[PDB]
């Protein structure tokens, strides 16, 4: 919050300040929306990820990680594969027209 | 140095140096602050990650690496998850300011 002297930061400070609080909070519910769904449709598929809570893979995802590889003893691995190929897509699609 | 002539290049290269002079220096200041306090409530939190110095996950954070997982045996999981969460939001708030 001290950053309101030092005028060369503050100019540019409270503009993106402004449009950051306008623009950002309507991008974290979609996106947490969208990961949510994706997370119950890999763990309901994979019972036959064990668990709801195994949803950090998404993030891991999202942040670099995330290991994507076929699951071998899962026979429906062309699904699951499917599925991960949309969701990235779709991921770097919002987070592009959030950029624009 | 040596760039002073090849005017395609000098013409950007001295407009960007400015640039970026003029503004990452505001940068790297708030950054290291927010990652040593981060570090710092991890490492105490974690006591009951072993050493202050092992704030180098916040660095892998940032570079793509981070291995963001369930710690098991440290009982307030939770609390640390939600500490690298909101870690890793404000980082990518931040660099996005700077873009902008």
């Amino acid at each position: 919050y001290y950053t309101r002297g030092f005028q060369h930061t503050g100019i540019y400070s409270v503009m993106i300040q402004k449009v950051i609080l306008r623009d950002l909070l309507r991008f974290l519910l979609v996106y947490l929306v969208f990961l949510f769904g994706f997370a119950v449709a890999l763990v309901s598929l994979s019972r036959e990820r064990s668990i709801l809570d195994a949803s950090l893979e998404l993030f891991k995802f999202t942040i670099g990680m995330g290991e994507l590889a076929f699951q071998e003893q899962l026979r429906f691995r062309g699904v699951v594969l499917l599925l991960l190929l949309a969701y990235v897509l779709l991921t770097y699609v919002l987070l592009l027209n959030m950029l624009i």
